């Protein structure tokens, strides 16, 4: 059995790792060593680091960029399995998803890559979702509009999203429990709490719960992409392995009121007319995980939304339809766990095949 | 003075109305006449509302449906003045909003028109938005993902989403005050509080606090579209009068946390490759209330957001930039107010035209 060492294995997405792992009992497939910052290993002990095969690792990319370029400095030949963002555009490392890039992962491994990193949350529940499309060729540009979860940025951020719902609700809570009541005076109580200097807001910077925001990550001057915007061109091409002929993959990232689900429109441009049911084939015939959803009211209220979908390793797609610009374009929205595909899962699931 | 029945003016709507109505101090040129459905004159009797000029209504669509065909036949010649979505699509009606259209609404004024009637939210705020790229005969398409408040659904469903709040936040009450507590636990429970038989969901079918709902509206089995994203299409070329030769406006309607400001993602393909910053001039030319937000996280984060729309009449649109698919390809993003432009506001100014 390889020896695996673990680190960040207490953080949220570290959390959720080693709720898999146990539900799946990886852990007696492997040897796991256990690494901490704390003053169990030191995380920071390149030399007790350089004993193990593998290090999957969950810390986070200041971590990462601080310990890495040691160790493989030491001469160490094992795998380094990361959930972090920092080495995902190297190009010694490969963005793993094996539903859907189980063949670039193969072949890596053949050229003898050794770094493995789990790809943008957005990026990899689209591509659970829609795969089929990418698999036949027949994506030539998608439009993307996100409604993300606050996951994505943290503990602390859905804790904030928790208490901004809960102050909005307390703000009006006489004025609810009676049913006469003038609901404009209700909304300007709401909004006027809402605005307030001790409504927190210091980890997204605005509300979020009652509001939105449509900004997530840093703004890459250049294109006018926030970084969160940027990684759907860049890494669903270096996931599919099509960075030098990559699919245009672009829209707006917009943070909403959800804890661990990501949802996303999309308007995809295919590169032929085929019928509806041929395309919906193609979606729900790519891997196990998606769900197609028909277009009925009562089915999609009840499977294609994150109160639904939380939690569970199913990516629900649906609302699939022709739009009005031609027979090419295609109408689709997602829904998916942050936490699972969006993270935790393309790194147990590596691991997994590392350990075999 | 002109007289004028009102009808519906305690609803939502037509609160807003007569609020606005009373801030712009509207009532001091015309003769105003307030109807009642209780049991002031009566909104059902077809010879008190024959004796007025102009018939304002707030009431909505079964009341339409069933008292305008009768006034009519009474041989009835003045205005009907309409908030409701009934006669919309009639070949007598005409659609307003203008600020965008009021060339549609002169020509029709003159040719002998006598229905007028509010557009559907969405399209008014997408119209006060970007009307000036219409304007310039530069939108080819337009693909949208909408992020649709509580209050274009009704007053109940506002006062809903604001107590699935409140109990989402108070499953986890003691947690959240506990700065060491598991942020998986919490999110366990609240997102079991948000399964739970009794969450108060009958408004909306399902939960909409924490979550989303990819519909609304039913469905328009001819295209796949629910009635919602079908009066893109339709509504914003009426409003245009490009019902002759319709741009495609297509996209998913969905429904997110947010109490009365309607938000929506754009991808517009435009007829030629301008300059971004003449775009933006082009944008912010149209009309006094849309307000062109630079693609800056600090400013975008202050300025377009429900938070701080809601109850003004400003338009912000922002996230301005050139999408991969090509220089053609326009990415936007614009809040607004659901109850203003999206459904007071337009009538009220309608009103002020014909009384003058």
């Amino acid at each position: 059995m390889k020896n695996v060492g673990f680190i960040g294995w207490r953080g949220m997405v570290g959390s959720v790792l080693m709720d898999r792992m146990s539900q799946e009992n990886d852990f007696e497939n492997l040897n796991p060593v256990f690494f901490t910052t704390s003053q169990l290993k030191s995380a920071f002990d390149i030399e007790e680091l350089k004993k193990l095969d593998i290090i999957v690792t969950c810390q986070g990319g200041d971590y990462t960029n601080e310990v890495y370029p040691k160790l493989k400095a030491t001469g160490w030949d094992g795998y380094w399995v990361d959930a972090a963002s920092a080495l995902r555009m190297k190009d010694d490392a490969i963005i793993v998803l094996d539903p859907v890039n189980q063949h670039v992962i193969s072949e890596g491994l053949k050229k003898g890559i050794k770094t493995f990193v789990g790809g943008n949350c957005t990026v990899s529940l689209m591509l659970m979702a829609i795969g089929g499309l990418f698999e036949k060729d027949l994506v030539e540009w998608i439009s993307v509009a996100t409604y993300q979860a606050a996951s994505g940025a943290g503990a602390k951020n859905m804790r904030e999203l928790l208490s901004q719902m809960g102050l909005l609700e307390q703000a009006v809570s006489s004025e609810l429990k009676d049913p006469a009541s003038s609901i404009l005076d209700i909304e300007r109580k709401v909004t006027a709490k809402m605005r307030a200097d001790n409504f927190p807001t210091d980890n997204f910077g605005a509300a979020l719960g009652g509001s939105l925001i449509p900004w997530i990550d840093k703004l890459l001057p250049e294109t006018g992409q926030t970084k969160e915007e940027w990684k759907g061109y860049a890494e669903t091409n270096k996931i599919l392995g099509l960075s030098d002929n990559p699919i245009p993959v672009d829209g707006l990232c917009v943070r909403i009121g959800a804890l661990r689900c990501h949802s996303q429109a999309f308007t995809i441009k295919l590169k032929k007319d085929l019928p509806l049911e041929e395309i919906e084939q193609i979606i729900a015939s790519h891997n196990e995980w998606v769900k197609v959803i028909p277009n009925d009211k009562e089915i999609t209220l009840r499977e294609l939304t994150p109160a639904k979908v939380t939690g569970t390793l199913s990516v629900p797609v649906g609302r699939l339809r022709k739009l009005a610009m031609g027979p090419e374009y295609l109408a689709a929205f997602t829904v998916g766990d942050q936490l699972l595909w969006g993270a935790a899962e393309p790194v147990r699931r590596i691991l997994k095949q590392l350990v075999a």
